[PDB]
Formats: C-alpha cells, sequence, structure tokens
C-alpha cells in the first residue's frame, strides 16, 4: 500500500505542479523517471523546482490562513543536505536572521530532509523557532502556559529557564539515531522583540509587556507529492490580533484584560461596561502601534481581510477552487467587519499542503 | 408517504415528550388515539400539553441560539382556535403587548392553525412582527435595507410609508382563501423603541439612532411531531450585540461605523488605528446602556455566554446530546472572550425546531 500511495500521490502533484509553471509536455517523462525511481528506492527525489513550487501550493492550500495572497512570493530554502546536529543549528539559526531581515520581514520556509521509512531524519521539538516559556507550581505561573510541557522536557535536558515572563525557549530537536534530543539556547542577537507602547496612553508601559517579531511555526509537516517534509520551519508576519486579541489575552495565556482594563483607567467590574471589548481594542491597538513604531513587519485583521478578499478573486480568476475554514480565517475581534464573516467556505483538504503531527514529548 | 412522515414523527415526538413530562405509561394508547386519527383525518391534533413542551423543546433544540438556558420558561399562547383576519390581528397585537410586559420582557410564542395539506391557514408576511421599513431609488437609501422587499410589497397594497428612517412596517398577513394580504397600521402605544445614548459621551444623541424593543420573529415553522405551524410568531429578549454589531452596523443595514467615529472623537482613516473596533465598542456599550436606562430587558453577550455555558452543563446533567451552530453562536464582538468560541459543537437538526420557509413575496 506504501508505494501505492506515494505513486499515486506523486503523479497528482507533478501533473498540478508541471501544469502550472508551463511544464505540461515533460509530465510523462518525469512521471516514469518517479517510478523508476520508486521501484528501485522506494521513494523519489523532488528537483529544486518541484520542491519550491510544491511549498508555495501547501501555503496556498493552508484553509486556516488569512494571509495567502502571497503564497507565490515565499523564499525556499532547500536544505535536503544538512547531515549533522551543527548544520542544523546554523540553518535554524539563519532562517531566524533571513525572515527577520531587520525587522521587514521575508516569508520563508527552511526544508530538511524528509521521512524515509516514516523514519524521520531530523526532529524539531519547538512549536515555534521562537517562543517564550512556561512554568506552573505550587500555585505559581510564569511565562506563557502553553509552553508549560516543552519547558519542562527542556529542563529535563539540562537547560534551565530564568523564570522571567518572557525566557526564550532554547532550539531542540532530535537527529535520526540519536536517542535524546540536543538543544542550543538563541543568540539574542539574532532576535527581535517589540515593547508594547500605547500611541495615547503613557501609562500603558507599566504593564511591561512584549513580544517577539516573528512567528515561525516549526512543528508541522510538509507533504508534497507523497513526500513527508516533517521538519520544514515555516513563518509570514503577524496578524496583529493574534498577539493581541489571543497570546496576551487569552485567560490560558498571558491574560492580561484586568491589566489593560486598570491602566486605561475603566473599571472591569460590570459585563454590561464591555470593559474587555473596550480593553481588547486598546491592547491590539497598542500592539499594531508598537510593531510599526519600532519597524517589524505586522497586519491589522482589516488590511488582512481585504487582502484575502484577493485572493479569493486571484483564485477564481484562474478558475482554481477555493478552499477555507471560516472558523480559523474569521478575526476574533470585529470579525463581522470584515467580509469573511459574511459568506462560506469548503473546509476540503487539498494537497500539497502543512498538517499536524503527534508531538515527541507528552 | 405524506401520512407515514407524519405518523413517525408523531410516535417519536410523543414518547420523547411524555418520557420529559413523566407520561411515559400514557404514550401506548395516546398513540394509538393518534394513529386513528391520521387514518380517518389525514392528520392528529396536539392536546395543550404536547404543544406547549414541543415548543419548548423547539427552541431547546434551536442550534444557532446562544439564550437556550431559559427554554423551559417559554409563555405559549395557543391561538388555534383564530378563524378571522381581526382574530388574527388581535392575537398579534396581543403578542407584541404581552411579551412586551411593560419593558419587563417575556419570552412568549403565539401558535396559529397548523398547515393541513401543505395548505396553510394564515400566511404571515412580516419578518418580525416589530421592524423599520426601507427604502431603495435612484441612490437615495433610507431606512432597513432589509426591509426593501417587504417594504415595496406593502406598497403594492395601498400602504405608503412616511419615509423616515424608522417607519414601522404594517403587520401583513393572508388567510387561507384569500388571494391577498390584508395590512393593519401596528399602535404606536403597543411599541415599545429606546434612543441610543451613550453613558459619557454626550453628543452620541446627534446621531439620533433608536431601536425597537422587542424581537418577534414571525416568518419560521414551528414544526412538532409532524405538525407543520408555519405561523408561530416568538420572541425572547435582544442580546445587545444583534442591535450594535449588526443592526445598526453593517455596511448593508444602517451602516453606522463612520458616524459614531466622528461622535465619540476619532479618526477614521486608518486600519491600524482599529477605529472600526473601538467605534464598534462604544457603540455596543451605548446600546446596553440606554435599554437599561430605559427598563426594557437586554443581556450583553459576556452573560449571554456564561448563561449558554449552563445550558449546557445543564444538558449534560439530564443526558441530552447538545446540538448547536457555533458560526452563530459566537458573538460578533470579542468572540474569543467567550467560552464558546473555545470549543466545538454538533450542528445536527433535531425536532422539534423552528425552520426557515420560503417568502411570499420575492
Ligand atoms: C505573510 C504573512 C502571514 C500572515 C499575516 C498569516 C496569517 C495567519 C493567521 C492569522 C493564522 C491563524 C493562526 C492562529 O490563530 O493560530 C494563520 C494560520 C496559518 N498560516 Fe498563515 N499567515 C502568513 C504567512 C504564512 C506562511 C508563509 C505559511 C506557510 C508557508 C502559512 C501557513 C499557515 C498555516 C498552516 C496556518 C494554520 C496553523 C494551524 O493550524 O495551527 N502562513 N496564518
Ligand atoms: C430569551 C432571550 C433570547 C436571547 C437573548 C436569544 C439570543 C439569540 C441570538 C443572539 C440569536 C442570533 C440571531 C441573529 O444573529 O440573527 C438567536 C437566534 C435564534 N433564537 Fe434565540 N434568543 C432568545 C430567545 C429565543 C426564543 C424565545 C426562541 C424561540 C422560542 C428563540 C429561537 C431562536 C432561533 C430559532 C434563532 C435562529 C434564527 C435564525 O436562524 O435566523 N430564541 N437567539
Ligand atoms: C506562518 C504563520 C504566520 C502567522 N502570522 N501566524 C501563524 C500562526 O502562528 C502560529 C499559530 C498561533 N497564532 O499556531 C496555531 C496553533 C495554536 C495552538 C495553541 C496550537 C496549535 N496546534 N496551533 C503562522
Ligand atoms: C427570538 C429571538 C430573540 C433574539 N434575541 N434574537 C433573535 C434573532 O432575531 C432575529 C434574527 C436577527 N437578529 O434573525 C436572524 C436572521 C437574519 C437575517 C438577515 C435573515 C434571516 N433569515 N434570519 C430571535
Ligand atoms: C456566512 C456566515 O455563516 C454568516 O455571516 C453568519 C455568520 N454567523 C452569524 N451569526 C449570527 N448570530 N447571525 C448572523 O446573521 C450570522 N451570519
Ligand atoms: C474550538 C474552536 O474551533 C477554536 O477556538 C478555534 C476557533 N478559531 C480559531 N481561529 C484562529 N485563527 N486561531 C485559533 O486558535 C482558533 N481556535
Ligand atoms: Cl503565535
Ligand atoms: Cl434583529
Amino acid at each position: 500500500e506504501e508505494k501505492e500511495i506515494l505513486w499515486n500521490e506523486a503523479k497528482a502533484f507533478i501533473a498540478a505542479c508541471y501544469q502550472e509553471l508551463g511544464k505540461a509536455a515533460e509530465v510523462k517523462d518525469r512521471l516514469a523517471d518517479i517510478k523508476s525511481e520508486i521501484d528501485l528506492t522506494g521513494s523519489y527525489v523532488h528537483t529544486k523546482e518541484e520542491l519550491e513550487h510544491g511549498a508555495k501550493m501547501a501555503w496556498r492550500n493552508s484553509n486556516r490562513c488569512i494571509g495567502r495572497l502571497f503564497w507565490n512570493s515565499l523564499n525556499v530554502i532547500d536544505r535536503r543536505d544538512v547531515r549533522t546536529k551543527e548544520e542544523v543549528r546554523d540553518a535554524l539559526f539563519h532562517h531566524i536572521e533571513t525572515a527577520t531581515n531587520n525587522g521587514k520581514i521575508r516569508p520563508t520556509i527552511t526544508i530538511f530532509p524528509p521521512e524515509e521509512k516514516g523514519e524521520k531524519q531530523v526532529e524539531i521539538w519547538n512549536h515555534q523557532l521562537i517562543r517564550y516559556a512556561g512554568y506552573e507550581s505550587d500555585g505559581e505561573r510564569i511565562g506563557d502556559p502553553a509552553s508549560c510541557s516543552l519547558t519542562a522536557a527542556c529542563e529535563e535536558l539540562g537547560w534551565r529557564g530564568e523564570r522571567t515572563d518572557f525566557d526564550l525557549l532554547p532550539l531542540i530537536f532530535r537527529m535520526k539515531g540519536d536517542e535524546q534530543p540536543v538543544w542550543y539556547e538563541l543568540p539574542r542577537s539574532l532576535v527581535i522583540e517589540v515593547p508594547i507602547t500605547h500611541p495615547d496612553i503613557e501609562a500603558f508601559s507599566d504593564l511591561e509587556l512584549k513580544w517577539y517579531g516573528v512567528p515561525i511555526i516549526s512543528d508541522m509537516k510538509l507533504e508534497v507529492g507523497g513526500i513527508h517534509y516533517n521538519a520544514a520551519p515555516f513563518n509570514g508576519w503577524y496578524m496583529g490580533t493574534e498577539i493581541g486579541a489571543r497570546n496576551l489575552a487569552d485567560e490560558k495565556r498571558y491574560d492580561k484584560l484586568k491589566k489593560v482594563a486598570s491602566v486605561i483607567g475603566i473599571a472591569a467590574d460590570y459585563n454590561t461596561d464591555l470593559w474587555k471589548d473596550q480593553a481588547l481594542v486598546e491592547l491590539n491597538k497598542a500592539v499594531l502601534h508598537s510593531y510599526k513604531k519600532q519597524g517589524v513587519s505586522i497586519v491589522d485583521h482589516h488590511t488582512a481581510a481585504s487582502q484575502f478578499k484577493r485572493f479569493e478573486e486571484q483564485a477564481e480568476e484562474a478558475g482554481r477552487k477555493l478552499t477555507g475554514d471560516w472558523t480559523w480565517l474569521i478575526p476574533p475581534i470585529s470579525p463581522a467587519a470584515t467580509h469573511i464573516f459574511h459568506r462560506s467556505y469548503d473546509n476540503s483538504i487539498v494537497k500539497p499542503n502543512y498538517f499536524y503531527q503527534d508531538k515527541p514529548y507528552e
């Protein structure tokens, strides 16, 4: 079964990819080459053109992503050549530096060797390459609760966090043939952070909030033409609501709304005062203001939805079916102010795509 | 087929209804009575207890409704006895008066004779019993755009609106055997309206906004045990977002956000200022403040979601499956501040329930 799945996925991908690239005449010969390679080796190897366009297609097919207008300008870094943990580490450091680009963020993906027999060559433990640690013990909660389990796993490996609310987790990953992952501290010169201030409310800095510049998802699997790239970190720039309406606001995250209410001078006592809603808006204005002031790329949810409308229009014009997950595409503040809220989306899964995979801790 | 559907729905409803009412021992005899009645007459007649509990079950099964905690206290008015248009009119006037209850709104449903051969006895044209007219001609838009088609239909029947932004539509309904519906102007003493003011911003009254106190849906079909009550208007009280985030805010409704921004003293020029979000919050605070000040029932979305959590807990305790439509249950502002956003719901249809039906105009 394994090989037949691979071959069937390969045929569908190569045909579609080569059609998009105006290489339709080359499909026949390429598939023959591929089928012999599968027969002889159990797998096949993407050309650089296939890998690049495959990763772009995977972004285009990501139902939960509002940012897809820009799918075709993804910067694809081919690191299928790495073999050592030093090479992986340096590749991850490089992704951070080149994606950050001094604040003018470049959407980028770095692609490591794919699974072989379902056997991973490189197993990345981080959820994002840059993320804050979380701690909970004896009533005391510090940092990002979402990171508690990974943080505890890191501390099992000899790492120790300073226990501020914003400790940077080290990179942590395992190589094929190694029993334990290795970890490496992030050089702070590589990591841009943004302090959160408000355009009109001076007291907002009293909250001492900050967030990191670049979200780099590192625990999803890129699947292209039946090949499983379990290690392929990718990043865009933030939409402000991700930080202001979720990371800093969720009760199970940094839970800052009551503190926000206090510094903006409103009571947090009555549901009918809509103090949570007002606090959310001011916190979200502050996040956008702060990123802009520092010269770090960010998009607000109105502009993002307008871009996504253009993506829908572009799909129709190209004669491609549009797929999407309405429940993720609507922004978590003022969703009915966006066109997304007022239409529906087909949530079918189309490949190439990015997929969740089981965590190696937990 | 028709009769078999009826009988099958009847069996399921009577069994479930009588179990809930502790009348399980009476099911057998009641079903026999019902089957003979179907055989002899083509249909059957609900007891008052069945009709009342049926309407309550229908509310409990309404997937899109956040207000279901209170399903068991629905006030059910049995008007299966009406035969004349004067009786229907007076029944609708009475529903308005008793549901309004001087502002302390009583959730109420008035149930008219059901369809016979799929032949309606009473056909209500209004979407809600109280709603504003809408006009559009030669570039000029007045009132509620959602009402344009019904307004035009009314004006075909000899009615004429004053063309303010808040003209009350007349009641309009058709009797079996009549070719045209009749219409009746609403007595203004029956209709409570609330002027929108803001707790801290005096200029907000310059917008001259108002809304009606009681939302009374009058175009849905109540289905109970295979019987089709196409005419059965029902009401609760408003959740504030329905008015502040949708009726007054949608671009295809009253479209007031730019005007709100101006009176609250903020620029409406840059998406990154989140002026739409800020305007939405202030407009929504104003709606809640105004209803409360006037002594007209209303609920905010935080309190409503908390009540809905209790409804979920109550269902589990009673051993009933919970059904819901996530896309309608989340409020249109700060949805991620509610527990609803963070879980999923089975959107299966369970009967008794309320259903859409084709409009007789359009
Ligand atoms: C260029 C800027 C980008 C923006 C503004 C953007 C925006 C977003 C947002 C707001 C989400 C929702 C995430 C959440 O609530 O947790 C999301 C999800 C996602 N985005 Fe994008 N995105 C961008 C670039 C990218 C890129 C470059 C890729 C891949 C190559 C990507 C793939 C995805 C995927 C797979 C998800 C779903 C993640 C999950 O299921 O947990 N996005 N995006
Ligand atoms: C007691 C106060 C109530 C509150 C606060 C409430 C709240 C709501 C809200 C916010 C919606 C969404 C409507 C929209 O966005 O257009 C809704 C929908 C609905 N509610 Fe309730 N509701 C209440 C009472 C009732 C009652 C008494 C019934 C029936 C007996 C009912 C049946 C429904 C139905 C059928 C819908 C869906 C309407 C549609 O599909 O267009 N509700 N409710
Ligand atoms: C590539 C990218 C760009 C962008 N602006 N945002 C994203 C999404 O960031 C990661 C996103 C959190 N906002 O992850 C979604 C998620 C969250 C959680 C709690 C679990 C999970 N499995 N997946 C990705
Ligand atoms: C009974 C009730 C109580 C309450 N608070 N809200 C409601 C819902 O009010 C009517 C609701 C508009 N908010 O109707 C939903 C709808 C809207 C539109 C534009 C079309 C349609 N078919 N159905 C009903
Ligand atoms: C297309 C989409 O389902 C549509 O905008 C829905 C979304 N959720 C909603 N939720 C409520 N309560 N009311 C609505 O009118 C809508 N509209
Ligand atoms: C249960 C529900 O699907 C869950 O809250 C989803 C809703 N939509 C979302 N949308 C985004 N963008 N991100 C999320 O984490 C979630 N969470
Ligand atoms: Cl994030
Ligand atoms: Cl309404």
